[PDB]
């Protein structure tokens, strides 16, 4: 049988991302469909705008049976470690057998072949990256320009390889050759993204900041906007990157540049910059543009600056990036999601958490050869992403106690 | 010649303070007045309501010719350590003659006579102590059951011990016995204080809080209301510990059990405390209510508190507890008081700091046997602690920079 897995953030859940899943499992057919969603924190470095339970029991009444967790060590990486994380929980659950993303290009044999060549690694694709890399072009710049020197050599047309200028594509080919790093079987589409009716996540998320609430509105399906409302109604949101600006800046100015050495991400001078410019800049908006220059983007810093908050250092995203998620954890599924969910935990290759309370004792007991350190240190982060996030909520009385224990997944009946 | 020396935090400086230094130089008739004052925090584990330059132009305009800080791994201790560092600044200075503080029994030779046991270490006293130290008593208790079983068997009055569980002369015996314990000559003395015009510095931060002025107006001499208000005026002030609430309750969450059991002063299940009540409640008026219990005053959760976020590891204060300060920071100075600085330089113990982006410089070049990564370790605190305070001027112009380095030593002509 077909189970339909779906990479996803959903901040918010919008029309674009209707016309998303509702295509991919148009065109799959599949008997399930098993989302894994970014938590409290997206992948551009900020705050979902409500949080992962609210976003969660959004994703089941569009249609998603069950929704993972991916963990934040992953959700908040760069393109190939968010990426790598996302394959490897859906491959992880033993039933996943096809996934579709949303394509700029909608070309699933070009992502297809880029993926293979950089999973393969062939010797003249190496000598030209290390030159790109040795005239100081950065990775995503160099691989560009390395896969273009190869498809000319290969007598290919070069001007093909500019479709990975769009970020969409990009995490494309990071999901495909995530799956043949990791052996997987599953079979990738394409769907082609349409508008940004449809406005971004971005631009929606702007509309709540200017208060334009009937735009907003416009641009999400109805049970999106339902919860929504739900949500800043009982004062646990909008939230904001910039309603946490005053903590990121006040708490790089506690740490010297031994710290941000540490912390993984950190290079071409960065931990000078960020130690100088948290001392002379007075608002973490001030902070970003002190810091971004022609060679780092908004989203790099902003990932930088929750790494540093979150303590998230160096030999921790080796290990991630190495050995991967060390379990599935459960956000919500609905009645008919039962029934795949219980094949999951016949079929997964990662221990299953549901209750939250007893996620000490599934490691314990579990049959499953996970390592146990990094699984704790996982899991405590995204925690620790919870808890930190909630005191953020607007309403000091949505402050208390930890969510990811008093929450248990959200269920719907069907 | 002699020069007064006194120990101040000036949380306003108020009449009560005003008539202290009046009676300290009428009874003292010093030729100088050096102060050494805490920084942005102080040692009840708040920050001071006004920073540390505009309350050192306030101690100058009020009759002191000197004031030099107290570094914040002092500031912030309890009454043996915050002693024990102002002493040692006073003390080095190699000029400090006489030293007069507030006392609520006036009693020099009862407050000398404790500090003597203290430092000799009786037998018989280091038994009861031992005993005492034993059936759950905490130090500062354990020690004030030993003194008063000490005195008895000596045949003196033990109910006289009971005069140090009042706060001033506890600080009174604490200074002496710091001064016993690094062989200082310095001579102590006490003013009896008084209690309308006279409100505590507590009380009248209230007053502020409250936006009554007038009887802030009412309980500040002129020139202190005067410098307060232009704080103020300039978004600087006022500063209040609930400013900083959600910070340290949020900074909570993302530690865990191991790193408070790093941080000076955690013990008796402090660190269990501190991190469940961190996870239950959602303001830090709630989080300090939830921390505190009988045995616990609110001045050492609070210590905890800023010990926590400064992170000031035990090993860090036990060596500063031990070899004292290394340095001597000049906050401000008035015409007269040059003269006594020049003389400091050729009489004192330490290294004198005035400019601070010269300080590395005095470190490297000094000849006297100061222990330099520990210098290094206690002035970064000092510009970390400023650091961090300035974030939460009222006004966001106000935010940027690093203070101790843009501001220089404040100088008043006569
Ligand atoms: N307008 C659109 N048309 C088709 N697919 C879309 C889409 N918008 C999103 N998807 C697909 O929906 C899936 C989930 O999208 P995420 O939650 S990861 O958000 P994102 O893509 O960054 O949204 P953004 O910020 O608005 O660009 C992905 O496969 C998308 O390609
Ligand atoms: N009313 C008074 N009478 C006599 N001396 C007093 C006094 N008030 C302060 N002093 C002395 O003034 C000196 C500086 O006091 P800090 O700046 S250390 O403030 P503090 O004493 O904690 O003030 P509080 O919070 O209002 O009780 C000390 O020797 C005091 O004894």
């Amino acid at each position: 049988m077909k189970v339909l897995g779906v990479v996803v953030e959903y901040n918010p859940f919008h029309n674009g991302h209707l016309y998303h899943l509702t295509s991919a499992r148009e065109l799959v057919k599949p008997d399930y469909t098993i989302a894994v969603m970014s938590g409290n924190f997206c992948q551009r470095g900020e705050p979902a705008v409500i949080d992962k339970f609210a976003r969660a029991e959004i994703a089941l009444r569009m249609g998603v049976d069950v929704v993972l967790e991916l963990p934040v060590v992953f959700a908040t990486q760069d393109a190939g470690g968010f990426a790598f994380g996302a394959v490897c929980v859906l491959d992880a659950t033993g039933v996943v057998t096809d996934v579709v993303f949303g394509s700029e290009s909608n070309d699933i044999e070009f992502l297809q072949r880029v993926a293979r060549i950089l999973y393969e690694q062939p010797d003249e694709y190496q000598k030209f990256l290390h030159e790109e890399l040795k005239k100081g072009y950065s990775f995503p710049n160099a691989r560009k320009y390395a896969l273009m020197r190869y498809f000319s050599m290969k007598g290919w047309n070069e001007e093909e390889v500019l479709k990975l200028e769009k970020s969409n594509d990009i995490l494309g080919v990071e999901y495909i050759h995530s799956a043949l790093k990791i052996g997987s079987n599953i079979r990738f589409h394409t769907i082609k993204r349409v508008g940004a009716r449809f406005s971004s996540a971005t631009a929606i998320r702007n509309l709540m900041r200017e208060k334009r609430w009937e735009e907003v509105r416009d641009s999400l399906p109805e049970d999106s906007f339902e919860i929504l409302m739900r949500e800043i109604n009982e004062g646990r949101g909008p939230v904001f990157l910039e309603n946490m600006g005053d903590f990121l800046l006040s708490f790089f100015r506690l740490k010297n540049m031994d710290f941000f050495e540490k912390i993984h991400g950190f290079s071409e001078g960065l931990e000078k910059r960020f130690h100088v410019c948290a001392r002379q800049t007075g608002s973490y908006r001030d902070f970003l543009e002190c810091v971004k220059a022609k060679r780092f983007t908004f989203s790099r810093i902003r990932r930088l600056a929750l790494f540093s908050v979150f303590e998230v250092n160096k030999e921790f995203v080796e290990k991630s990036n190495t050995k991967g998620p060390q379990y599935i954890r459960i956000l919500g599924f609905t009645e008919k999601g039962r029934e795949i969910l219980s094949l999951m935990r016949k079929k997964a290759k990662l221990p299953i958490v549901t209750n939250m309370s007893l996620y000490r004792k599934v490691l314990e007991k579990t049959d499953l050869p996970v390592d146990k350190q990094l699984f704790l240190e996982q899991i405590d982060l995204d925690v620790k992403a919870t808890n930190f996030y909630s005191m953020f909520f607007p309403s000091v009385e949505q402050r208390c106690g930890e969510r990811d224990f008093s929450i248990h997944p959200i269920f719907l009946r069907t």
